[PDB]
């Protein structure tokens, strides 16, 4: 009855996969806020590609204080919070390069950050890059499909669905 494979052909819930790496449930993130969901729903990606595109750009809501994080909005319904690795904030983004100079209103994907993961990793306790969605049209559960490896710009990886 619980038909898990609700993948769909057009399984792109305004989500052109942001990074290539390994997906992990939000709970796995070594931080209370993320681990306990606190601000919303979401998941972690342990990244590989030092190139980060956007699930949706839509409209950049807020910039990074220390290049490691950003706030986005699709249209008016899904507001997103991103964090890139852990303690990268502390690292002052030493190895980061920001592509969006947060000119808010933009179309999806197109690189948010380029980030020297290779050099960042040894300088951080964890590479967990959590993505949280707050408002989530007050009912969108973040139905993870790709409970394993993930690749950039892919579809049917996570489904924001009721």
């Amino acid at each position: 009855m619980i038909a898990e494979p609700l993948q769909n052909e057009i399984g792109e819930e305004v989500f052109v996969s942001p990074i290539t790496g390994e997906i992990h449930p939000i709970t796995d993130v070594p931080d209370q806020v993320f681990s306990g969901k606190m601000m919303g729903d979401g998941f972690a990606i342990l990244p590989s590609e030092g190139i980060v595109v956007s699930p949706v750009r839509g409209k950049i809501l807020n910039v990074f204080p220390t290049k490691h994080a950003i706030g986005l909005q699709s249209d008016g319904g899904r507001e997103i919070l991103i964090h890139f690795g852990i303690d990268t904030v502390s690292l002052k983004g030493e190895g980061f390069t920001s592509f969006v100079s947060e000119g808010d209103r933009v179309e999806p994907g197109q690189k948010l950050l380029e980030v020297d993961l290779d050099a960042v990793k040894p300088n951080v306790p964890s590479l967990m890059t959590p993505i949280v969605f707050t408002n989530l049209a007050e009912g969108e559960t973040v139905s993870i499909k790709a409970s394993g490896s993930v690749n950039r710009e892919q579809e049917d990886i996570v489904k924001i669905e009721k």
